[PDB]
């Protein structure tokens, strides 16, 4: 006989409220240097999966969606970007890795390791201050932004900045979604449709295509409050269920697959969430969230469950959505124009500005704001047996 | 001024059913290279605990006992000992590392780390075949040995060989924990191979309370109303199980003199563990696969930490087959009484076979060794950062 491991470069870091493990391409084994059966395989066997115990104790994964998660990253050939960014969604049941999506919380990741592994133009780095790292999101072919700051030309990873979600403090990173309509913002060219789904039952929703497709519906014509933390739906069989037919139908109705069974294997896009006004509620650290505190409340789902906190791409849809009058987002916000809001989510809040301009009728949004934080937790080499 | 984070060598590994972060001792900031407040809060913030989140999403850790771990190891000044071995069980919810007791399931991850980093007498390394690495256990004082595989001077990783829980097959490291009968202390500490557990307002049950592995509480499944086949989603998110288990623990931890107010449990998690038996039965592991009654001679649950376990604790294996080579214990006859030189449990896994070794001596049972095969892997090596202390 049994050959030794190889071992391959990589780092493991935090990025927002996600672990993920992250590589420079050319650090790769050559055969996993092209999309393909390799390269899943390899990223599949790092991370500990297919797993029949859904456990990932044979790999780097923790077992969740937002700690199952890989990163390929490259010197740009692309005008006006840096690096190359993509984003694999590695199963934890299935010998899949999932390339539709983006993944918003390890943006600020991807900015982070770019800079500190040669991936920028030295000379776009200051000595001291903040780089601008243009990413070329390559899994759906968008700019995004991570103004990473720099102490003494390296990254300034430490810091006073919290995040909700994220144990300790770091510094602020402040990321850019640009254009983040999909290249439509509604699929259906409706901002509410009434989502017709055997079996189940009608649905008012809104589908949205900005930062992922996301299916949004009313916490209460599910019976829920809003304010619901993990341990409320991830043991409810019959309520996952529920959850997993609707998005299946949503995906259909917005024309991501062909058909209906496509869902199945395609569980990474589109996501559902589900949307309240505000209400106080306890988070998952025990911490308050006061009504007042927040403009809106949102649960949303990632790989068939109840995620702890909220993905960066389905944030960005809130935000969009919420400025485009009419949608249920932003009827949950109140209504009116809205160039940010701040939402509730499992592990507390966070806030997302996105200002939408109407003119001929249209609206448009020319970038979606957050800010994040990412950490370097271990550097090095993974290793895996000899593929 | 927000100094940057510091590296520390350290490897990721897996061992058994369970993973970890080790040290060399040497690597480790200075502060750290004695026991003490600053090598509990590297190690606290390497893992990513306190977390009030429960999810240590900001550190190693997998937000599960079996993956909030950690190990130091460093070159022995014992007789016939090559390495010597902490085990740091990492609390998720509280910024405190325990140190009460063993790893089981990392035990051949050490073995292979010693030998990996330089802490194993090169005379002892062959290039080829085993290497038999003496661990001197300084959590507890025991010796346990690793029969560690080697190929061309290096560990040899990859195999063939299958452990339940264990998702892809590696190399076989056989183990063997060296006398384990603790000197709460002697194999039976209420001097009783049975007694009966009584938790006023609660209920009473018999329980085989052993100190062999680790502090032990077994009680008979039947007795909670279970059948000992339950799997993790049975009982890890039935609180009312949970505070029922951890009063039991209470009373069994004073019944044995391990502490002397039943408020000491709050506090002491790690040890002693609780643990449920009952009679082979049927039952799908959590991974889908069929445990057929035939296939084991018991059923053995465990808790850690205050949640079912996933698989079963190496220690608590030892603690099984030790207690199932003692006639009368209520492991032995859940397996069906007698002299017993070894016994396979099921747990929510799939199977684990311990082999006990119960002699005579003026009368008294000894038990000269227990064994049991585990395998390891590097995960990752290189440095892991934390912010600077």
């Amino acid at each position: 006989l049994f050959p030794p491991q190889i071992k391959v470069a990589a780092t493991y870091m935090r990025g927002g409220t996600s672990k993920g493990v992250f590589f420079r391409l050319q650090d790769l084994p050559e055969a996993a240097q092209v999309p393909g059966p390799a390269r899943d395989a390899l990223l599949l066997r790092v991370i500990g999966s297919p797993d029949p115990y859904a456990k990932q104790i044979d790999g780097m994964g923790g077992a969740t969606s937002s700690t199952s998660e890989t990163v390929i990253l490259s010197h740009s050939s692309k005008a006006n970007h840096d690096v190359d960014y993509l984003f694999g969604q590695v199963s934890i049941d299935k010998p899949f890795v999932d390339w539709s999506g983006n993944c918003g919380n390890l943006t600020a990741a991807v900015g982070a390791f770019a800079i500190s592994n040669g991936l920028i133009d030295a000379a776009r780095i200051p000595r001291n201050g903040v780089c601008t790292v243009r990413i070329w999101q390559a899994n759906i072919g968008k700019t995004i932004i991570a103004h990473v700051p720099i102490t003494d030309g390296a990254v300034q990873e430490t810091g006073d900045f919290e995040l909700d979600g994220v144990t300790f403090p770091a510094a602020e990173v402040q990321i850019e979604f640009m254009n983040p309509a999909a290249d439509c913002m509604f699929p259906t060219g409706n901002l509410v449709d009434v989502l017709e789904v055997p079996g189940i039952g009608r649905f008012n929703a809104t589908m949205i295509n900005a930062g992922i497709p996301t299916i949004f519906i009313n916490a209460e014509d599910l019976g829920y409050t809003g304010t619901e933390l993990q341990d409320d739906i991830n043991s409810d069989n019959a309520a996952l269920a529920k959850f997993e037919t609707i998005r299946a139908h949503g995906a259909l109705r917005m024309g991501l697959i062909k058909h209906i069974d496509e869902a199945a294997s395609r569980q990474h896009t589109p996501k559902i969430a589900f949307v309240a006004p505000p209400k106080s509620y306890a988070s998952s650290s025990g911490k308050t969230v006061a009504a007042e505190d927040v403009d809106l409340l949102v649960r949303a789902l990632s790989m068939g469950k109840l995620h702890h906190a909220m993905m960066g791409t389905a944030a960005v849809a809130i935000g969009t959505a919420a400025a485009i009058p009419g949608t249920l987002v932003n009827l949950a916000a109140g209504g009116g124009e809205k160039e940010a809001v701040r939402f509730g989510h499992p592990s507390g809040t966070l806030r997302v500005g996105a200002q939408a301009v109407q003119e001929n009728g249209e609206w448009t949004v020319i970038k979606a704001i957050m800010s994040r934080s990412a950490r370097v937790l271990m550097e090095g080499f993974v290793r895996v047996p000899k593929p």
